């Protein structure tokens, strides 16, 4: 049975609630981004409507296929009707495809569902700038002030120069990036960019990849791994047993790998700063694990939040302990006794 935190009330909407089989009452099913936790029971044989940004809809017709007559793709920043009510898509900048949901309610409450967002100083001149907010529900996941990392355009410099500076030391290096879900593509694609290579890639993340409206895409990525010296792997094959066991398959042209695990936070975020990380270092292999978020920071969240003052926050991540819930419950009431709300 769907949770109280996916469903829009005055609506027959919900948001992110396909595992929960038919919902009493829901006319139209929102997707807010193609990640598994979100989209968990959705298949070839879902009949009933999907409302999604035009990617989360190529991904949905060609790695789900959902039928085609089913899906229907709105585009950003437009206002839309949607059985009777007015809806707006923005911009997450989560991963691509990846949206917040503006639903202006037949009773006059206007309600924001953030999917998940890293929030950023840009939201602040969207479709928001223009009216009040009632209800907010939040993507919570770093909602602790421990969670600290970079701004992904400094974990990219760090990878770039990293990877060039191997490369340009020994040049029968391999590249090789781990990967599980969509996102985080600005890692293999900079590296890519900076050593003059193609992206080689299976031939399964080569079709979700050709799903995401990147320009120019077909320049930058390949099924031919031997024309290539950057390698994405699924994430569970980066760690030393699986690299080694890589290394033997590329037929002697190559005696090193410099390798990258994107991360979230990590504990290590707590003590070392990005310019100061090193890699875990087994023979001719080295692993680097980068804090490349793409959730709101503790700060980035407490800045989105006091911007907008909401009158009421619900929790979308973190929900299942009191604890949890009793925590991000103080840092509301903190928030907003500071700015006066
Ligand atoms: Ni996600």
């Amino acid at each position: 049975t769907c949770p109280f935190y996916k469903k829009i009330p005055g609506t027959g909407f919900t948001v992110d609630a396909f595992q929960y089989g038919v919902v009493e009452g829901c006319t139209a099913y929102f997707l807010t981004h193609f990640h598994s936790d979100h989209y968990a029971g959705l298949s070839k044989h879902f009949t009933f409507p999907v409302y999604c940004s035009e990617i989360t809809g190529n991904l949905l017709k060609n790695k789900l296929h959902v039928q085609e007559q089913y899906i229907h793709p709105l585009p950003l920043d437009t206002e839309c009707i949607v059985n009777g009510v007015k809806v707006v898509l923005l911009d997450a900048n989560h991963c691509p495809g990846a949206v917040m949901i503006l639903f202006y309610l037949p009773n006059g409450t206007v309600i924001l569902h953030t999917g998940d967002f890293r929030a950023d100083p840009s939201m602040e001149r969207s479709l928001l700038a223009d009216q009040k907010v009632h209800m907010l529900y939040l993507d919570t996941t770093y909602c602790s002030p421990e969670y600290t990392f970079p701004s992904q355009q400094e974990v990219i410099r760090f990878a770039i120069n990293t990877a060039f500076e191997a490369v340009t030391l020994n040049p029968h290096a391999l590249v090789v990036c781990g990967t599980y879900s969509i996102g985080k593509e600005k890692v293999f694609l900079a590296i890519a960019d900076v050593l003059g290579s193609k992206v080689g890639m299976s031939q399964e993340k080569y079709k979700t990849l050709q799903c995401l409206n990147i320009p120019e895409i077909n320049s930058l990525i390949t099924t031919d791994m031997c024309s290539s010296l950057v390698h994405l792997l699924p994430m569970m094959q980066i760690n030393f047993k699986g690299l080694q066991s890589h290394l033997k398959k590329c037929g002697g042209k190559y005696n090193q790998i410099l390798a990258f695990r994107p991360t979230g936070w990590t504990h290590s975020n707590k003590f070392t700063r990005i310019a100061d990380v090193i890699p875990q270092t087994k023979g001719n292999i080295s692993i680097y694990g980068i804090p490349y978020s793409e959730h709101s920071s503790y700060l980035e969240m407490k800045r989105f939040v006091q911007w907008l003052k909401p009158q009421k926050i619900i929790p979308t991540v973190n929900v299942g302990t009191w604890k949890s819930r009793s925590t991000m419950e103080k840092y509301f009431r903190e928030w907003k006794l500071e700015a006066g709300y």
